[PDB]
């Protein structure tokens, strides 16, 4: 399952392409609490989740397995999911990114 990993840093490179620009880019570094005015972002959020700390990790192979890996970018959606109303535009770009990253790993091979 070298291979498994290697087929995960294949989806990290298409979360992060232009090809899905349009959507991804509020996931591209961690959220900045200060930068966007939000008071209280750290106190309901415990665990902040990434792409380019998914990347950093990937990167320095801290990862054992694919499982590991889909735990983080699942966190990072869940996070958005937590903090945000169900109707807020940036729960819709988690959504579509989100669309793309299930597909991706449904085709894993095992
Ligand atoms: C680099 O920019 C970033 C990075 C991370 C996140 C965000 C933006 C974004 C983001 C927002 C919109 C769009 Cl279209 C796209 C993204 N959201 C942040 C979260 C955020 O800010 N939420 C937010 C929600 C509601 C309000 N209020 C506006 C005033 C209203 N009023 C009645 C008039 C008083 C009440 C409701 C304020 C703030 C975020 N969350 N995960 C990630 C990743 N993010």
């Amino acid at each position: 399952s070298m291979e498994q990993l290697k087929h995960c840093n294949g989806i990290l490179k298409e979360l992060l392409s232009k090809k899905h620009a349009a959507y991804a880019w509020p996931f591209y570094k961690p959220v900045d609490a200060s930068a966007l005015g939000l008071h209280d972002y750290h106190d309901i959020i415990k665990h902040p989740m990434d792409l380019s700390t998914v990347k950093r990790k990937m990167e320095n192979r801290d990862y054992r397995d694919a499982q590991e890996f889909a735990a983080d970018v699942r966190l990072m959606f869940s996070n958005c999911y937590k903090y945000n109303p169900p109707d807020h535009d940036v729960v819709a770009m988690a959504r579509k990114l989100q669309d793309v990253f299930e597909f991706r790993y449904a085709k894993m091979p095992d």
